[PDB]
DNA sequence: GGTAGACCTGG
DNA sequence: AGGTCTAC
């Protein structure tokens, strides 16, 4: 049959309690938070989480869940341990009506602009696919990285299962990423420079920083400590390394800062820097304008700022 | 020690 | 969407 809509085959289906007012997919899937999430039915999203393969789509009240078992299985709706992962992934466990409140609050400006874009949150992502789908994002569009990261899976990821003409592919290892002629490859697919930067930092955490491990228990380290670790690899800077605290190493405060936050800044809270003399984007003013926005909205300035990206583009 | 080049490209 | 490395 292929991909599964809520009305074709309705027995494969679980719900898992969710308003629209906690979660809209359609804001947050195709956002730039992660690039392989596909709208194959109207409404209805595929995707890979935890190295299985999903459908979601949501009413009013329920989000609906459906996994796909392969060949190996027979079809079966989710079990609770299969839905707890889609739970963990969208942190369900932080509420956004709570948050929402408390950066209404303290801030009329976002009080107005909320009120229209609702259910807006940060995906619990894999911080391998995270890194090196940032890597990728430097001086590049949402669209073009999606296509970096959907051709580097199918080059180097695992081949998962086929519904319809769509071969859903794992995302690769850092054995996979550290191969021999992995550069070349990446060029041929369109990656330019950040082929380098792919390769060198998967070798790097490897063959230097002591493997996966090391990625990983960056989540229990401080985003301070954190930061200055991610940092350290080949095409990860400032703004790379903040993405990656924030949608991977569960780094709330966050504040990854480029140009749209400035306009951002400047337009909405009229911002002017006090500690650096300069007037635009450097590596001092950016430390500033992160610091403020954690001044202003808090420990979940990141989610907040998530709340006006998502407004604008 | 904050700034102006090169790096890839779809344009 | 447009950031990271290198250079003085
Ligand atoms: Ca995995
Ligand atoms: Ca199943
Ligand atoms: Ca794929
Ligand atoms: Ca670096």
């Amino acid at each position: 049959m292929g991909h599964r809509t809520l009305a074709s085959t309705p027995a494969l289906w679980a719900s898992i309690p969710c308003p629209r007012s906690e979660l809209r997919l359609d804001l947050v899937l195709p956002s730039g938070q992660s690039f392989r999430w596909r709208e194959q039915s109207p409404a209805h999203w595929s995707g890979v989480l935890a190295d299985q393969v999903w459908t979601l789509t949501q009413t009013e009240e329920q989000l609906h869940c459906t996994v796909y078992r392969g060949d190996k299985s027979q079809a079966s709706r989710p079990t609770p341990d299969e839905l707890e992962a889609v739970r963990k992934y969208f942190q369900l466990d932080v509420t956004l009506a709570q948050l929402y409140h408390h950066w209404g609050s303290v801030d009329s400006h976002f009080q107005e602009v909320a009120q229209k874009f609702q259910g807006v949150r940060l995906l619990r992502q894999d911080p391998i696919e995270c890194l090196f789908s940032f890597i990728c994002s430097s001086c590049n569009n949402i669209a073009r990285i999606t296509g970096m990261v959907e051709r580097l899976c199918q080059a180097f990821g695992p081949r998962l299962i086929q519904l319809d003409d769509v071969t859903y592919h794992g995302f690769p290892s850092l054995q996979a990423l550290a191969g021999p002629e992995v550069e070349a490859h990446l060029r041929k697919l369109g990656l330019g420079y950040r082929a380098r930067y792919v390769s060198a930092s998967a070798r790097a955490i490897l063959e230097e920083q002591g493997g996966l491990a090391w990625l990983q228990q960056l989540r229990e380290s401080s985003y301070e400590e954190a930061h200055k670790a991610l940092c350290i690899l080949p095409g990860v800077g400032t703004k790379v390394a903040d993405c990656i605290c924030l949608m991977a190493l569960d780094k709330p405060q966050a504040v990854p800062v480029d140009v749209h936050m400035w306009h951002i800044a400047q337009r909405d809270y009229s911002w002017h820097p006090t500690t650096s003399q300069a007037k635009g984007p450097s590596p001092q003013t950016n430390k500033e304008l992160g610091n403020f926005f954690r001044s202003l909205w808090g420990p979940y300035a990141g989610w907040a700022q998530a709340v006006l990206f998502s407004a604008d583009l």
